[PDB]
């Protein structure tokens, strides 16, 4: 019985990391085998290049950094496929959607071009979008100093997420991320249990393919 | 008057590196501003990952290594564009074609998927293909121990090069690489002088785009 591939997506400060951590804790406590992953995975050689770019410690040509982001997912594919086939549900904080939305916020990068490198990745059984007004997210403290952490860029990424959400090939679910941490968590947990139960019924597919 | 972007392509031991070096020497001696580039460029952080992969000192997931190869070209684009606009002709040993042909020799990698990351690179004004029978190339000493340096893989790459050569969007020119070093060089030099003279007449375009 394979595990489910669950992705959380959303703009800066939407609550993705908090909710991913909580979701894995809850599934494990409910007797599910669940593990947490995140992208970018900053521990590999590629992830270190990405981390330095994000921390503004290095500048990286925009097409190159986009391909590094995708390569950072592809290096985890053999692990992702093996875990799911063993019955483990994987909760992923950001995936190929953040990859397209953020590079897509830069001038002159088509959505078609940004998707391609990620064409063929494991397709998620469930993609939660943690929806909240950029104004409310801005209240969640201040912006970090990482690249992309400013209002104008986030607004452009958000518009790109909105385009991606027209692909009905994916099981997208809107989550009202403006609620409390517990309330948001319960919404996400219920949706996740439903997805786990159906994932055991259909083979893992390929994204954008 | 911009410089020309000239690429040499071909299978293992076709003579690309020898002919690229000689071609730059000859153009410079003929009063042209010409410089030599190569891919992969193993000096950058990405290039070091590629070099270690090629030397079999590390294994890299096949989609990831493909995206690294393309990212390795994109990081040199700002330099490539600046040099050409200044009047410098760039002689490149391998480019996006080797990127598609070699990953395309692996099972289950479509040519369409391998091209995408490289869509939008500076399009070469001239792509020389150093044609020679794998049997004759095999006489040029023995295979190195780098990845891909075996008969079966080279035969598959060669077939992929043949597919790419059906894209009439590019100025492909076949070179009989089986001749002597000097004879091959003269063929390549003449073709290059012609390309330099016309490149000053049309803007640099975008590959596969
Ligand atoms: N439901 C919530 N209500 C209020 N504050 C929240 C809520 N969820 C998260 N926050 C807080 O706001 C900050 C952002 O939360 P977090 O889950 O880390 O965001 P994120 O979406 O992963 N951000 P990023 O990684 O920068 O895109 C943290 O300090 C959280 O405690
Ligand atoms: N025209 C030629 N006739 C005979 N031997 C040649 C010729 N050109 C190159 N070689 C020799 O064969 C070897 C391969 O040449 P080289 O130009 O380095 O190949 P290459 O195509 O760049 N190979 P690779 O980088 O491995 O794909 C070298 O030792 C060259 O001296
Ligand atoms: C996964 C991924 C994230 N990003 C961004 C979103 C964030 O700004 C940044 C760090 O992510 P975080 O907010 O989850 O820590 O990287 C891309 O630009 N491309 C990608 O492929
Ligand atoms: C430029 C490039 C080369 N290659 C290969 C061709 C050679 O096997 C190898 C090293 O190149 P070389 O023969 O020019 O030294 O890298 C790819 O697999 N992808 C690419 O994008
Ligand atoms: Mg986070
Ligand atoms: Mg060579
Ligand atoms: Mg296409």
């Amino acid at each position: 019985r394979r595990g489910a591939l669950i992705v959380l997506e959303g703009v800066d400060r939407a609550g993705k990391s908090t909710q991913s951590r909580k979701l894995v804790e809850a599934l494990c406590a409910a007797g599910h085998r669940a593990e947490l992953l995140r992208f970018p995975e900053r521990s590999t050689e590629i992830g270190k290049l990405l981390s330095s770019y994000l921390q503004k410690k290095s500048d990286v040509e925009d097409h190159s950094v986009h391909l590094l982001f995708s390569a950072n997912r592809w290096e985890q594919v053999p692990l992702i496929k093996e875990k799911l086939s063993q019955g483990v549900t994987l909760v992923v904080d950001r995936y190929a959607f953040s990859g397209v939305a953020y590079t897509g916020a830069k001038e002159n990068f088509s959505l078609d071009w940004c998707k391609q490198p990620d064409v063929g990745l494991p397709k998620p059984d469930l993609v939660l979008f943690l929806q909240l007004q950029l104004a409310d997210a801005a209240k969640r403290g201040a912006f970090g100093h990482e690249r992309y952490e400013n209002g104008a860029f986030q607004e452009r990424a958000l518009r790109c997420f909105h385009q991606l959400m027209k692909d009905t090939t994916l099981n997208w679910k809107m989550v009202d991320a403006s609620k409390s941490i517990e309330a948001v968590h319960e919404d996400i947990r219920v949706l996740s249990e439903d997805a786990i139960a159906t994932a055991t019924e259909k083979p893992l597919k390929e994204l954008w393919k």
